[PDB]
């Protein structure tokens, strides 16, 4: 299948590539390889940029 992530918090974009979510949204993680910052999607908007990674937990 496919892996999710759950948001935990809420988070409004800071920078440009940012995605903002709010708690409880559903992401896929795309890209982790850049650090504590992951390029991530969000099934719930559609919309897609860098997040926090510890403002997620697993499914």
């Amino acid at each position: 299948g496919v892996t999710t992530f759950v948001a935990l918090y809420d988070y409004e974009a800071r920078t440009e590539d940012d995605l903002s979510f709010k708690k409880g949204e559903r992401l896929q993680i795309l890209n982790s390889s850049e650090g504590d910052w992951w390029l991530a999607h969000s099934l719930t908007t559609g919309q897609t940029g860098y997040i926090p990674s510890n403002y997620v937990a697993p499914s």
